[PDB]
This record gives C-alpha cells, structure tokens and sequence, in this order.
C-alpha cells in the first residue's frame, strides 16, 4: 500500500497473509480475506505459481511475534475456471483456498462479510485497502499492516479513455487513482473494505495496478468485484 497509514491491530481481523516457502523460511506474497473458518478468498494470479503456500491469520507485523498469529497450511486451491493468467484484464481474478485446519476466531481473527450479490457502489464511496504490499513503486514490503483510503471510481469513469478504457470490466471495482495512495505489489488478493449502511464489507479482491507504477493519477487500483461472484463462492464451498 502506497500512501497508507499503519492499521490498528484489531481493525481488519479478516485480513490474512498468504506466504510461500522460501528455503528455510516463509515469505509474504499476497493478501486474502478469511471467509469461513477454513476458507480464504484471494486473487487467482496469486496462486499461479506452483509453490507451497500457508496462510497466516491474526498477523500484524510480518517480521515480529505479535502473540496473535495462527499459521495454517493450504489444503486445496480452487481458481475460477474462466481465469486466464495470459489476460488479467479479462477478469475472473479470484480463487478460494481451503485451509488444512479451521482457525479459531477472536478480536484479531474474524470472517469477512461479503456484500449481497449484484451490489454496486456509488461513485466516490468510502473504502479502505489493506495489506503488506510495497510502500512505494519498486519499493519494499511493509512490515506492519497498512491501510489507505481509496474512494471508488464508478465503471463509467473508470472505463473512460483517460482512465482504464476497455481494460476495466463491469465485474471489477476501481478505487483511488489520486496519484498518492494505491495498492501495490504484495497487496494483491487482499480486501477492499467499504462502509455501507454502517458496516464494512469486503467489496473487492485486489487484482492489478498500472505497469507504469502503483500510484498513478487516473489509474485507480482495480479489484475483482466480490458481489459478482457470490454464487460462485457459495457453490465452491458447498461442493468442497
Ligand atoms: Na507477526
């Protein structure tokens, strides 16, 4: 997250860190959202590589013992069947991870609430991106979980020629694009939390930013629109 602020450690209890085994260690690669005690929602492109993955819930500082973490292996990966790794702009950048164990819920570990199917945010709706991704374009990962306020940019604006044009689809949500705050590498797969009728819900799964940089004016961060995939998510969970 570029231009973020440190999150309070109990603000976003559905945020997870997706990590891969790297020699004798584990390395953060992506975010995700805990949606059942044994299921995580992330981006498909985060699980393209043939790596060994684990999820960490209750994480705040990647590089220090928080006293709150639970570490769980990933047992099964279900990527959306229309996902094409040659074509992130086509959409379908979503995957569900079944965990090897069910995690225990507490003030640091909670299920993300998802929007009702078909819900579309009004332009300029209040949202936060969260994650441990790069804090500057071509920078380094944050140590502590970051948040940035990214108001939505509706489809009519986002798909206009000076924004994303045809690259953004109606199955996506765009947020930000002010040139100062954005998602960045390492934030992919994590949540966009939007305040609706008094309650934060996870409306987006972080999918892509510009190849010209993370925080680029009129290139808002692009998220998979969770409300387009409610039936898919429920179908996968019910059949696994
Ligand atoms: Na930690």
């Amino acid at each position: 997250v570029v231009g973020g602020t440190e999150a309070q450690r109990n603000s976003w209890p559905s945020q997870i860190s997706l990590q891969y085994r790297s020699g004798s260690s584990w390395a953060h690669t992506c975010g995700g959202t805990l949606i059942r005690q044994n299921w995580v929602m992330t981006a498909a492109h985060c699980v393209d590589r043939e790596l060994t993955f684990r999820v960490v819930v209750g994480e705040h500082n990647l590089n220090q013992n928080n006293g709150t973490e639970q570490y769980v292996g990933v047992q099964k990966i279900v990527v959306h069947p229309y996902w094409n790794t040659d074509d992130v702009a086509a959409g379908y950048d979503i995957a569900l991870l079944r965990l090897a164990q069910s995690v225990t819920l507490n003030s640091y570990v909670q299920l993300g609430v998802l929007p009702r199917a078909g819900t579309i945010l009004a332009n300029n709706s209040p949202c936060y991106i969260t994650g441990w991704g790069l804090t500057r374009t071509n920078g380094q990962l944050a140590q502590t979980l970051q948040q940035a306020y990214l108001p939505t940019v509706d489809y009519a604006i986002c798909s206009s020629s000076s924004y994303w044009g045809s690259t953004v689809k109606n199955s996506m949500v765009c947020a930000g694009g002010d040139g100062v705050r954005s998602g960045c590498q390492g934030d992919s797969g994590g949540p966009l939390h939007c305040l609706v009728n008094g309650q934060y819900a996870v409306h987006g799964v972080t999918s892509f930013v510009s190849r010209l940089g993370c925080n680029v004016t009129r290139k808002p961060t692009v998220f998979t629109r969770v409300s387009a995939y409610i039936s898919w998510i429920n179908n996968v969970i019910a059949s696994n």
